[PDB]
């Protein structure tokens, strides 16, 4: 199947997945300098207090925590958005050396990681209904860089061990997501796809201008985990981020000044 390797790598989805070679696909790199300031933004707004964690999980491509999406409990509403678009489960995506990792840039500056925090909109649902829809998702996007350890991060890192192999899961319970955001949420927005098989051409993205730091122990915890099952062995999951791909006819907009 698809992953990040030589053969079956980010320039080879395009086979199974044509819509990789369309007009909206994510991640982008982020000009700066031509993202132009929208006023007519309005500040997003997140609210997870009623956050509930469920599990989390390798999933051969990235480890995840997943959240109960039945009732509005953590959602995501305003900047860019029409509508309120739940929490369902968040990611990351990382590299083999803190130079890599990221899958959006910023002026070609690639970070040390990348925060997915996915959202669907409720008028569609459920989450498979809003993967069809060009406003089907909402994902808020963090960077990571290596420095200060960030504690809201440390209950995620201390069970990775339990979930070293494509498969393996875990009870997640009372994780708040809260603690795994930056000060600022001064972001930019643009119309784009998943950035995972089937890069299905559904997300608002949302990308926080501020990034988050971690330490070097966190990072590194998170290059253990293994792409392959267990018995299958062994590719370990570095790397598992998809490069910046043609930005087209698209315009990104920035929240601030
Ligand atoms: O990050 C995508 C990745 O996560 C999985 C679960 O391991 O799917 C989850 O997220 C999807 C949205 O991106 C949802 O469609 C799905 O319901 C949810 O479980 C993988 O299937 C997917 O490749
Ligand atoms: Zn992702």
């Amino acid at each position: 199947h698809w992953g990040y390797g030589k053969h079956n790598g980010p320039e080879h989805w395009h086979k199974d997945f044509p819509i990789a070679k369309g007009e909206r696909q994510s991640p982008v790199d982020i000009d700066t300098h031509t993202a132009k300031y929208d006023p007519s933004l309005k500040p997003l707004s997140v609210s997870y207090d009623q956050a509930t964690s469920l599990r989390i999980l390798n999933n051969g491509h990235s480890f995840q925590v997943t959240f109960d999406d039945s009732q509005d409990k953590a959602v995501l509403k305003g900047g860019p958005l029409d509508g309120t678009y739940r929490l369902l489960q968040f990611h990351f995506h990382w590299g083999s050396l803190d130079g890599q990792g990221s899958e959006h840039t910023v002026d070609k500056k690639k970070y040390a990681a990348e925060l997915h925090l996915v959202h669907w909109n409720t008028k569609y649902g459920d989450v498979g209904k809003a993967v069809q829809q060009p406003d089907g998702l909402a994902v808020l996007g963090i960077f990571l860089k290596v420095g200060s350890a960030k504690p809201g991060l440390q209950k995620v890192v201390d069970v990775l061990d339990s979930i070293k192999t494509e498969g393996k899961s875990a009870d997640f319970t009372n994780f708040d997501p809260r603690g795994l955001l930056p000060e600022s949420l001064d972001y930019w927005t643009y119309p784009g796809s998943l950035t995972t098989p089937p890069l299905a051409e559904c997300v608002t993205w949302i990308v926080l201008k501020e990034p988050i730091s971690v330490s070097s122990e966190q990072v590194l915890k998170f290059r253990k985990l293994n792409f392959n099952g267990e018995g299958e062995p062994e590719e370990l999951m570095v790397d598992n981020w998809r490069p910046a791909q043609p930005l087209k006819n698209r315009q990104i907009k920035a929240s601030f000044k």
